[PDB]
């Protein structure tokens, strides 16, 4: 059972819109909205969305596997060895939010301070003492952004696994000589950095120039979660406020995906007339180029929705019914909707490009969707005794240290080879820390908002400093 | 009673070095070390210091007043109006960590997210609705570092008050016409930004080219806290590890100040021979240029300690007894002391330049001295009922809002016109948030380490995400 | 008769290799090598080439017309109006080296100092007094490189004409409202700058992603000058020194073009065995990325000449027979050929990217090919009386001014609507000035070197300052 | 006899203002204005000046010697060795326009292309073959501005000599070990680059913080050329156009110097009332910060001429009688005087900061003063036979090469150890080339304009390309 299996299972339920029944779905932690900072929902006037991995949740591991296969085929097409074709995507290896160290070719799981939690070179998990040769202080400078690449999104899962596959392959293939910073192949030297860049370029290529979008849209039922509650929730949002879409995807792809997401023989509720997807939005904006969108952005363009091409020129006109925008900036949204940042709840899956940047640059309210949480919560509750044991081992304070390392490993392995998205044993990950700091609300799915009234006061406890406690 | 009065009062006590007595001083919160992240003191191998406002705590309000007077005199000398000479420093106005908005000429107290807590234009405190004209989302982009200047250090207290004095003066002087972004004086326009830059330049000038250092060293007893426990604590540190100084001040000034700090008729304890200050340090480094120090730094130079001039050339030799360094980088410290970052506890008063930068760039352990905490703790305990009332007003949830604003104001005024360093009512300041995030330990004075054994395990509770709780 | 007709006519002659006959071809200025700075040919140890418009001279106006047609079709495909399809390339309009002013949408012919010689808005030639509104000092800041784009190469001829066609079209089409900096189309505004960028992008697109290369290679006889003397001259160069190719084109295209250039039923001379083109070069380097090539360059790669793909990795091996390089830098050439800059004669057609940059950055000796010179010389000699009259009108110095403007116009029109590449009347162009300053030698074709012995001393008179004369 | 002796000798002559007598002074090349590009003086509407080394020509070698002595004393004061105090300025060593190579510690005389003409390491003149170790192509990349510093101005003469003195001293002092890129002094390494920066900093220091200005103004007759024809010429300029001053010097110094330059017991002519210097200018601007002045400049300020301090604020008012400006940009001049660039003749001594930048950035007309030309012309005519012999040796073309090197050396030595400002033998210097390219007119002194009517047409021959000749 993958995280998307859980989400599609919950998607197959029709909404019992009885108020006591609505409250009741929160009986499961799976259906809750979690709160880092208090948020009075009655103050939200605009609900903003992105599409990819938020409205359109790609099915796992099928979609990752497709991305992986196509990225591999692109690398082979540009001259990587044929052996790459024998790789096959393994969903048990990657966890999201890992850092690829381009100097030494390691995948690292780090905390908020850049401290090393896990280090894998290919499929070799390097124990603490061995990591000290390359990381003398068990630490990386996180924002040495030329050296370290943070794999933030679900789109990065295939390349997370591929990077490890490639390092493993080249290390164990006798044609190549392993060196500190890459591989020697006679009179050719392939640095981990150049290899990484080839992988990044190939992933971008499959999405923008290759066949990934075409193959997705060919079999939407295989690749995209569909939920009749999505149009319902969106209709309720539009009754109390304004609704907008700001997607990094282009119009033609957005139209195909959104059409599928709304393709039911009814509108918001069974028995109601079907309405086009565009009717659910007061403002539709594509080619957003987030995170740049939240700064200077790009010139505002208008999409010709008949051809899917941009009209020539900068668009200087007003918000009109049926207009679709391209580019622009977050100020375009605020201006056209008559909103200030704190009147906006932006629902994002990109912790950096949606959530951190909208919060920090614009003071928007934020809702982070974390699709894996569905499965992570299951593991978290199912294996509660392991964490509980770890806590009491940490408490017990006058060997033992090695029992802590044992229990940490067993707990971590329940999630996969790279552990929980949120922690390694008792240490929180960078990702966890960024969720807490920048996501006002978070959940497995934004659909969970269906189970709360729009007057709800989401509450978090006031924080006190140690000297105040 | 100022914060420095408290510190000098505690300084006048001789250390009763009986172990039960040592533990007992922590009876007062005043003498405690506060813990944001756990720290096992037995793992610390190097204790690092800065001088200004850490080892050499300048007396308040005398030192701020001197800086203020000299900065005013410098502005008048370059052609500011004579009326500036009638200003007089008022310690009740400034709180540290405020942000000067150079566009609109406001002092702002903000939270970690850039949300406005307090806004004063001159001495006019602008209420929430009036702030919306200039700050439509009650928010600033914090790291628009060209527009906003964060007044982080105790050295910035005089200019915090002076900026408000200047805005008040020009606003109410009929020769000047108030405009949105500054003042018109016939055919001359003085922007708030150019005014701010003149103030910054004048403060730097008094410290580096003017008479402030000369006047300080003329009357050290008036201007600098002196404590016989300082040599004692430093001697205990050097028995268990290495001790270093990395100061942004120059050698001649450092030597004068440090000589005074160690001028007792004994060494570490009464009855022991006096030893020179330099003997307490394994490494002494001046002209550090923090925060650049924690990145590329500057070329390593050697001080000629007889003349106080730098020797000509880059210093390429080893660590030897009696050598004094200038410039260099944090790597100089690590290399020469045989340390990794996590073996170092750096004791700083500059939340950005000492603590945030050493933590983020190098993974050093951090101890933040907050001289005002002595007085803030007194107010915090003395007026506990006001905060308690605020908490219960916030709790009480089905008018009232205006009672919250009332009680918030009364609480805040107990600290001064700009409120507590750490909060406005129930909202934490940027400064508070940065202390929690980057200072592993903090206290009113690093001398509080005297009351803990060097095997002590400083403990903070493990943090859990909302879905984990 | 186009310039390429002259070059192909001279190309059809077999070389009479008798020494008196060889000297005799210089009887015509058409066959001479012109000298800006003295150059002793015996000191040249390496002869370097580029391919496009040097070895492979594209036929005119057929090749420009093809580029124009394909660029137009690309613009229409992205949504420019259908009327673009009625444009047809006119070789009589563009002269090379014009500057497009992206602010005001003008093509400008300028001197070395940025003084305006000609200004055309669309097909409207703006007289001197009217230019003062937009150019108050009849001057542009040349190296405001964001505003002004210099159309240096023969590849830029189609876009030179297209820019004028577009400005003319939009100006005279009633759907658009002409504004100072572009065109208004209802709620869309198309700046001259955005229009220019679309044109630049479309020209790059047709060359790198579209069908231009495919259509060229489909009909090489229509599009490329072929000359049996090319292999002869190259063989003579390789007898006295080393020969290299450094082209911005890729290997697959280079191989197709070079194969055609060498496709005769003999080698260097009639009766000799045919040899592959690669055998004429000691070093072959593609994807050069000039002008960056003459600075840091890019990593050195090796071409797999069987597949035409790059091998994976940086190439660290030596110069070997049959190796083909990609990327690298000018230092790659020097190192592998054992050359210093002044031992190298680089034969280029790009005044900036080949000639100015190799001279200024590396002190290479330079030979500039100027394909138009064949036709320009014909006009220059044929209409000598007009220039002579202008000179004597300028001399005659005590009306007249307007006769000078008349004769200047008649002279200029003999070359085309934008005049001579080298002048407008008595004023030299930027291009002329850059040829004189950076091209040690220049000619209509590098084949003209066939008519000089390799011991020849090319001589230019020593320059004296006015006070030295 | 120094160049300033010639200028002061000509300064002592009263102007015989008879028209035939005025023309007659041009009998001597010393009194001519030389022409690189034609200039119709009737079109000049504004005459612009700088002060230092143009209006105020500092006497040689006294002024250079003073700068040298004070710079040496500053270096010794910061800790350079006492032996520096035994250096004494030698006017026979430096020529202006040399390039200091900070990597290898050489003074280089180069041509326009960066080719090496002379290379001296200390006082050791390195012959051609020995230069190849450090300069393999006998070439430098001129605009590697971090490595190479061009000593353009007469203010740079002392440091030109001092750099050679320092390299010579450290090389021959047994305490120091000579290395490729500087000197080792035990555990201190002094790079040529750090040494150079210390020298540059010390020269700036003596001018802006030290005693050079004070010592100059103490003995103006010793240090500054004074000429009764200066007020006469300026008065004639103001009768036909506008006159402005744009100086990099501050107001207080400008006022002292200009007062001295105008201190005669008469105004423009004997018998006329004396007028203050300021009355000769329609616009006076100090603190110009050329060359930045010709780009964005700095904010426009107003000088309080009573105190010599700047008024607080940006000056937004109009041009009024008696106003003195500070900062601003070249656009300030154009706007306030109602001028376009080609209506302005700017009279400068800084080939880069006055002449190249005003020409290239603004299309101003340019007049370069070259104080040394007075003496260079004397040598040029006196030793004409040596150059003539060189020309005929170069002509004679079928040993000899070594006779050319001999005669080149003898010619060069007539000017000093670093040869003529304008050439080494038959090769022109960078400086000569920049004079020709950017200075429309040039002369030993701008006073030479007194000998030409303001309707004069300065004529230069039209330039032809080799193929046009
Ligand atoms: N999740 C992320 N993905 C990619 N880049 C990131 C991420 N978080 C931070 N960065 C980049 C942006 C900055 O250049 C740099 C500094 O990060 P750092 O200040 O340590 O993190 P933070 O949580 O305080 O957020 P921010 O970077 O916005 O300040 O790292
Ligand atoms: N206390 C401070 N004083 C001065 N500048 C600061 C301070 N804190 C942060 N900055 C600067 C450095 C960065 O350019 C910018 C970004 O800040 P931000 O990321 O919002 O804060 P932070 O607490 O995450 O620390 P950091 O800036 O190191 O990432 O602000
Ligand atoms: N022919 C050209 N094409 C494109 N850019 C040019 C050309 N010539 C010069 N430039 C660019 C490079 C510089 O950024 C800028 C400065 O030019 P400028 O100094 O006036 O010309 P130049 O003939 O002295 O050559 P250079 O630019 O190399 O110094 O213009
Ligand atoms: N006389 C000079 N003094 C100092 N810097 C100079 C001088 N001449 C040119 N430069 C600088 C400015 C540029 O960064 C760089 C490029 O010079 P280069 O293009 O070779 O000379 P140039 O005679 O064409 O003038 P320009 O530099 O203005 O283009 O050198
Ligand atoms: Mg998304
Ligand atoms: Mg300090
Ligand atoms: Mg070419
Ligand atoms: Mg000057």
């Amino acid at each position: 059972t993958s995280w998307s299996d859980r989400l599609q299972n919950a998607a197959d339920m029709p909404a019992n819109m009885d108020k006591h029944a609505l409250k009741k779905y929160r009986r499961e932690a799976y259906h809750r909205v979690f709160v880092n900072r208090s948020l009075a929902m009655e103050k939200i006037k605009c609900f903003g969305f992105n599409m990819d991995y938020t409205l359109a949740v790609y099915k796992s591991p099928e979609y990752e596997s497709l991305g992986f296969e196509l990225t591999v085929e692109r690398l082979v097409s540009i001259g990587y060895p044929q052996e790459l074709l024998s790789f096959a995507y393994d969903s048990t290896f990657p966890t999201r939010g890992l850092v690829f160290d381009t100097l030494y070719g390691n995948l690292l799981k780090v905390d908020a301070y850049g401290n090393l939690l896990v280090c894998a070179h290919g499929f070799n998990f390097i124990r603490g003492p061995e990591t000290r040769e390359q990381y003398p202080n068990k630490f990386i400078q996180r924002d040495d952004t030329e050296r370290f690449y943070i794999l933030n999104t679900l789109f990065n899962l295939p390349e997370t696994y591929l990077l490890a596959c490639l390092v493993d392959f080249f290390t164990n293939c006798p044609r190549y000589t392993s060196c500190e910073t890459g591989f020697k192949d006679g009179d050719l030297f392939m640095s981990y950095r150049s290899m990484f860049q080839d992988v990044r370029d190939a992933v971008d290529w499959v999405h923008y120039k290759g066949s990934l979008k075409e193959k997705t849209v060919e079999n939407l039922e295989k690749y995209v979660v569909k939920d009749g509650k999505l149009p319902l929730l969106l209709s309720w949002m539009k009754e109390v406020g304004k609704v907008f879409l700001a997607t990094n995807s282009d119009y033609k792809y957005t139209d195909k995906i959104m059409t599928y997401l709304f393709d039911f023989p009814h509108g918001p509720k069974p028995g109601s007339s079907h309405r086009p997807w565009q009717s659910y939005f007061d403002l539709i904006l594509v080619d957003a180029r987030k995170p740049l969108f939240f700064g200077e952005g790009t010139v505002l363009r208008q999409v010709d929705t008949k051809t899917g091409k941009l009209k020539i020129g900068t668009y200087t006109g007003p918000l009109q019914h049926g207009i679709v925008y391209s580019g622009g900036s977050s100020d375009t949204i605020c201006d056209l909707l008559g909103a200030k940042g704190k009147d906006i709840l932006y629902i994002g899956d990109h912790i950096f490009g949606d959530i951190l940047k909208s919060k920090k640059r614009q003071g928007w309210r934020t809702f982070l969707v974390i699709p894996e949480l569905a499965q992570e919560l299951h593991v978290w509750t199912d294996k509660s005794s392991l964490f509980e044991e770890l806590q009491s081992l940490d408490i017990f304070l006058a060997s033992i240290q090695r029992r802590i390392k044992k229990v940490t490993h067993d707990m971590d392995m329940c999630y996969g080879m790279m552990g929980s998205l949120f922690r390694s044993g008792s240490r929180q990950t960078l990702f966890a820390s960024q969720v807490m700091r920048y996501a006002d609300l978070y959940a497995a799915s934004f659909i969970n908002l269906l189970y709360y009234p729009f007057s709800y006061l989401f509450r978090a406890a006031h924080v006190l400093m140690p000297h105040e406690s």
